[PDB]
């Protein structure tokens, strides 16, 4: 229901971000994408799953919305890793 990686803090329930205590804003299937992925940490989740149990293009563009707004805050110790040809996952640098 709640999960942490250093300063980053997801909230399910509420759909909310946070960086260093206070809230980044997010659009929910924005959420649901970095939530998926970071329920998963380590795994390697295909581009067909995001889209089928999230929701053109559509992944990878919300891939990239997730990244820009965690650089923005600077949030560096975790990322989204492309797997080229299989998808993505979630995971420590």
């Amino acid at each position: 229901e709640q999960l942490s990686f250093d300063e980053l803090t997801l909230i399910n329930l509420s759909k909310v971000v946070t960086v260093n205590g206070h809230e980044v804003p997010m659009r929910i299937k924005e959420f649901e994408l970095l939530w998926y992925l970071a329920s998963r940490e380590n795994e390697v989740i295909s581009k067909s799953e995001l889209l089928e149990k999230v929701w053109a293009n559509t992944v990878n563009v919300h891939i990239h919305r997730i990244r820009e707004k965690l650089e923005k805050e600077s949030f560096t110790t975790y990322t989204i890793t492309t797997v080229w040809g299989l998808g993505y996952k979630f995971e420590r640098s």
